[PDB]
């Protein structure tokens, strides 16, 4: 099948004419558009342009549509070329995406009034329950700032996306606490003056020993509780120092991408 | 020796004909297979394909079999080319790999019964010992989840592989604790009200000061115990913050590779 | 428009003559300067030089001035080429930048005297206020070392530049402490022996639980205070372990760039 | 000056003959050695070899000796080429490097005897001083293992090399402790029940608050001591989390390079 020669600043490219006919609207696929760059003396089309980029521009046609930016070609440059060669806004975006008492009442009432008002205006434009209700509505209040603080949105999108990541930290943390709250429970017990009788309390210690917080409300006195204490102080920093790189790589990405 | 010219979208490659005969089954090595792409006018074989990839495709023959994917060529693309040129499933994989009271009894009995049953069904398809036995079988129980929790397998494979890494953390931790539990022992002693008489107890402090847990069950009161305490708080975070990058790079790899 | 051919060690480049006339002072743009490298037999200018670099050297003219160093070309090499081709000191720098009781009184008086003297010599060359004044002038004294200690300058430039980064850590820390000092306040209260009555004190705990310092002056005794305590020990290490990579990447850069 | 053409698997290179004469012993510089690869029909030397590598092989001569391995060319491959082209062992290495009661007495005496014996055999093949002598010889004893433990050597070489790095951590730690042990000293004092009278003791707290160890032997009770306590818990983790990446990058390098 009749072949074409494209010269990009001395670098010669060759393809069949049907390969370019696969995208009739692009500059190279449109006879009338590329006609301006034909050299009758050499029988080739010449372009005084960026050499590194054309590799992909041609592969686009041969691949049926794949438009990847060569790793060694800047983003601003390669974008200009896609524009010049007239690849089309569709493929253009596809590339883009593939590439990237009273005072308390007054304050409480004023907010409920403003919030509801603003909410409605924008939208339109028993004894035991009282204990659980105050901890809910009053505690999650801070979440309102997320609507005016860019940072929170980033923190949220990262959590929603890296949920599987966090799920491991907690999971691994469990197996850890369970294994340590048990290994010390068997060596800490059967000894007087030891504040490690039950297991439920051994859970707190472990959670306080793995995160390295160490309040001092519970500490091993026996030899068997210290051996598992050292392994715990280590296993903790080891287990915790895992999902971090992931969440950070996600946050830093969501942060840099949003900004 | 008679040479051949291969034109890949304008980029010309040249090699001897025996070099290609070294792999008679591949497309380029098989006369009958490459015959379809010969251009009589130019005396060369033409391929309307990916330019960046062919560099390696040719080196494969010249190297006697080495099939490396150019750093600047996507994985999905280069794979297609290996397929087209018909390099062979062997070399193909080789590339792949080179590239990547009653309730307690009931619960206890039910499990032992189910586990043993499931185990057998799947397979077929004195006073001091009682103290060490309860800490063993009962503590390692959690390890059963590893068979239904992907995460654990990753954590295990990383440990089994980065064993030499962890061995250092503990090793370095030793030398550290030994050096600190001794430097403070000589400056903390010979002083009343000091809870640092013996060395074995100095070990606990050091292990609790390097991991930065600091329960508060032991703290320097002398000037010589604080100087070594500062160096300890530092040396600890320095020694611990070493094998981490390795274990993480292993975990993150085993995690991303498994997923 | 009359075209030119430039041969760089066998690699042929082609451009129009006006493209090179866009920078009349450079070697390639100056007829008298490039005349020395013209080959009459082939009708092309030949240069026995670095191939990888010329890609950019030519793009410079086609782009109207863009001078980027190819990712695969060393800095010392590409710099030499820019010099040879005589691109010009301007574009040269632009590239550079786009690329990178008595003793107390005596001591106090002597300093004030020396400092003021040195300052002037270099420049030319009520009861409640006394409490706030001593904490100010006397505390910020150390900042004087910054003028003789390179390290501080780096620490400062990184802070001044990554201010938005730090602003998040503190911000996120707030929302965290507010949410935790409240979630535990509702579960820690309504229970005797609990040292978590007020909220202002719950703030201290949270700040001491998220940074993982854990002095032991405050710890959850209830079940509801421990559940939020575990989430706090985690959320803390998660929130803190975020701006770090940024500040470090800034510090390490400012450090390596300054040195 | 008479020019030469080198064809590397279809990729044509051109240089002057003197450029190659600059290294008379290499294959390309030796008439008798390159004669075997000359093609009389095309007037060029042909090599059925790796294309990516030759770029550097030629630059070596043009540069007067610079032998850099292209970023996109494997180490094992490029090495083979340097060998084939016969560049010379010198340049070869240069490239390599540019590229990479009684029991106590018995035990004490036996060691002193063995050590001194082994030392000599290998080499040949008052009251206050007693307090400082026991802390020295007895404490640094562990350092003997470094001769049989690879890990320590790595830890040492990294310290000796990244000394300037560590010097900052300690330095920055100083300025920090000095600024915090002073900011809290002015707000913690003038208040009863406060364990922060003197400054020397404020130093311990700061060092225990920045490393996040928090023994609990000292904690702010005033409002002014807590505000500076939060800034301290942060500034600490910020200052410490700086030299880490450096020491790690050095250790990981010294570790991977040694192994
Ligand atoms: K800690
Ligand atoms: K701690
Ligand atoms: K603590
Ligand atoms: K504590
Ligand atoms: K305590
Ligand atoms: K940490």
């Amino acid at each position: 099948c009749e072949r074409v020669v494209i010269n990009i600043s001395g670098l010669r490219f060759e393809t069949q004419l049907k390969t370019l006919a696969q995208f009739p609207e692009t500059l190279l696929g449109d006879p009338k558009k590329r006609m301006r760059y034909f050299d009758p003396l050499r029988n080739e089309y010449f372009f005084d342009r960026n050499r590194p980029s054309f590799d992909a521009i041609l592969y686009y046609y041969q691949s049926g549509g794949r438009l990847r930016r060569p790793v060694n070609v800047p983003l601003d440059i390669f974008s200009e070329e896609i524009r010049f060669y007239e690849l089309g806004e569709e493929a253009m975006e596809m590339f883009r995406e593939d590439e990237g008492t009273d005072p308390f009442f007054i304050v409480e009432t004023l907010c409920i009034i403003w919030f509801s008002f603003e909410f409605l205006v924008r939208f339109f434009a028993m004894s035991l329950a009282i204990l659980r209700v105050i901890r809910l509505v009053r505690v999650f209040r801070i979440f309102k700032l997320s609507r005016h603080s860019k940072g929170l949105q980033i923190l949220g999108q990262t959590l929603k996306a890296s949920m599987r990541e966090l799920g491991l930290l907690i999971f691994f943390l469990f197996i850890g606490v369970i294994l340590f709250s048990s290994a010390v429970y068997f060596a800490e017990a059967d000894e007087r003056d030891s504040q490690f009788p039950s297991i439920p309390d051994a859970f707190w210690w472990a959670v306080v020993s793995m995160t390295t917080v160490g309040y001092g409300d519970m500490v091993p006195t026996t030899i068997g509780g210290k051996i598992v204490g050292s392994l715990c102080a280590i296993a903790g920093v080891l287990t915790i120092a895992l999902p971090v790189p992931v969440i950070v790589s996600n946050f830093n990405y969501f942060y840099h991408r949003e900004t």
